[PDB]
């Protein structure tokens, strides 16, 4: 199942939404992503796409980059995957 | 309209699973070199465009380094991705 945060993200183009609009990305993860250059949601989408939507590699990259746990990275992957199914 | 028809066709609709050669500026020669480096679908190149925060200088140099694109090819590819994003992202 899904959070409302997920459903809100997948419902519409992301535009310039901050990285914190992604399901799974809370205040702490968002800071660390911003610290490393991923300040907008679309930059994380960029990494998802460069990695050819590979779940294992994206979730591992997120853990290595901002410390996401398994639930957080599951949530973030799922929200980007569903967004892409609707808009890409 | 000074863009190519090929630009117009790409920016008119979501890209889905389109191959990299659907991008403006990406002919068969550049497209093969991109595919050999793992950039086989247009959305993978979109991904690089986005990871570079849509920066023209960085993206155009990355394209040159990765497939040998010249100035016009890299401008066309960048402009096609930028307009696609303005329409759909």
């Amino acid at each position: 199942t899904t959070s409302q945060k997920h459903r809100d993200f997948v419902a519409e183009p992301m535009g310039e939404k901050p990285v914190g609009s992604l399901a799974g990305i809370g205040e702490v993860l968002g800071k660390k992503l911003e610290e490393r250059g991923f300040d907008k949601a679309y930059v994380v989408l960029g990494q998802f796409l460069v990695l050819k939507k590979d779940e294992d590699l994206f979730r591992e990259w997120l853990k290595d980059t901002c410390g996401a746990n398994a639930k957080q990275s599951r949530d973030c992957f799922g929200c980007l995957r569903e967004w892409c199914d609707a808009f890409l």
